[PDB]
């Protein structure tokens, strides 16, 4: 099973709590995170993009770096881990993304990939008046499809003449071309989404579900595996969890309750037994060995190729995972 880290590109990571570690997303923090991750043989790092926050006492995700520049910087200070940036396709022309990815390919030596995102919240895009109306809700995938087609032309051959409803290319050039085949990623959960993933993505990101119910996401992995049958393409699931670990189950449970107790509820309304303190993320709470066991249970779901991990505390989380969780995991004995 592959393991990656979901790097905090917004403040306070994935906890909306006054009891959660409070920190700003800085390059040097992310640098320290990816370098630790690389040290413990994590396979990849991924940064979302978030163009607007949810306010509140903690000002959750009001401070957010830009993904392609953050990963170009992380690329220049790592050597082995895989680096994925997220392009919000409404805000960047495909030809630019294409060139940006060639560029981070050059920095990283073939370690870069791109995570293509529709955009879901209207506020992110209306705020800068580029949201294309409510037609987009059920037509993003038609848009995304033309988009990916321009990228493939440019990475593939270095030119594109694509003519569709949304883009017009007239001998568009982009060289150099990526030194390796350019990995693309998607995180659609809908039928459209999976359909897209199966055609063009190299793996699909889905959400873990429940506290301490590791294999609860299995349906969606099964659905993603079904959608992949329809294109004959090997397109695995990579599931997002928050790990809250400790030396014992009681200890870890105590951290978890502590976080949920300090919920920033003003910030939680703007968004609107799992807790919304991590946006109802799938969470594994327990001792190092409890958590190792549950991840072993994740590696055994059909479709599951890897997990994408957040922590309550990234620097110690990545360390405890490296030192105490990983080496008890069957699925990581290589
Ligand atoms: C690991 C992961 C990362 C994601 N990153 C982003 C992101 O960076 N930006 C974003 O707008 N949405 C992001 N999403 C949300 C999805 O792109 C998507 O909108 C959602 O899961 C619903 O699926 P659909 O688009 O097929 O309806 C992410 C989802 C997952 C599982
Ligand atoms: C948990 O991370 C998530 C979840 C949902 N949507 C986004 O980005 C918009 N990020």
């Amino acid at each position: 099973m592959k393991i990656g880290v979901f790097v905090p590109i917004g403040n306070n990571g994935w906890l909306i709590s006054t009891h959660a570690p409070q920190y700003m997303p800085t390059f040097e923090l992310n640098k320290a995170i990816v370098q630790k991750a690389e040290h413990y043989h994590f396979d990849f790092a991924l940064s979302m993009i978030k163009l607007r926050g949810f306010g509140g006492k903690t000002e959750f995700w009001d401070h957010n770096l830009e993904s392609f520049t953050l990963m170009a910087g992380l690329a220049a200070v790592t050597s082995r881990i895989q680096i994925y940036a997220t392009a919000a396709t409404l805000t960047l022309p495909p030809a630019i993304v294409a060139r940006m990815a060639a560029t981070i390919d050059s920095i990283s030596g073939g370690r870069f990939g791109v995570n293509l995102v529709t955009g879901w919240q209207k506020p992110e895009y209306e705020q800068m008046g580029i949201w294309p109306g409510d037609d987009y809700f059920s037509r993003r995938y038609d848009y995304l499809t033309e988009y990916v087609q321009v990228l493939r032309d440019l990475w593939g051959t270095g030119k594109s003449d694509f003519k569709g409803d949304f883009f017009t290319m007239n001998d568009c050039r982009v060289s150099p071309q990526p030194s390796v085949p350019m990995k693309v990623i998607c995180a659609g959960q809908s039928d459209a989404g999976m359909a897209f993933s199966a055609r063009y993505a190299d793996f699909n990101f889905c959400f873990g579900k429940g506290v301490n119910t590791p294999t609860a996401f299995a349906p969606t992995a099964a659905r993603m595996k079904q959608a992949a049958e329809q294109t004959g393409r090997d397109v695995g699931s990579y599931v997002l969890f928050m790990v809250i670990a400790d030396e014992t189950d009681d200890a870890a449970r105590a951290k978890w309750e502590h976080y949920k107790a300090g919920a920033d509820e003003e910030a939680l309304s703007w968004l609107t037994p799992t807790s919304a303190v991590n946006i109802n993320m799938g969470t594994l709470v327990g001792s190092y060995a409890s958590v190792a066991r549950m991840l072993d249970e994740v590696a055994s779901v059909p479709g599951a190729e890897g997990v994408l991990l957040t922590f309550d505390d990234f620097l110690s989380g990545i360390e405890t995972f490296g030192e105490r969780i990983q080496p008890l995991m069957q699925c990581r004995a290589h």
